[PDB]
């Protein structure tokens, strides 16, 4: 097992990395790097409880 929480630093992902992911998710690839990071992260965030 791995202590703490997941280790997915979307921020660490350059603009190119986020652009590729966002595109694969049909998500807009506009805005600054930070914007792209939040966009992709927002989609990943699955608060779905059950």
């Amino acid at each position: 097992g791995s202590s703490g929480s997941s280790g997915m630093d979307v921020r660490r992902l350059k603009v190119n990395e986020l652009r590729e992911e966002l595109q694969r998710r049909g998500l807009d690839t506009r805005g600054l790097k930070a914007e792209l990071a939040e966009r992709l992260q927002a989609a990943l965030s699955g608060p779905s409880s059950g």
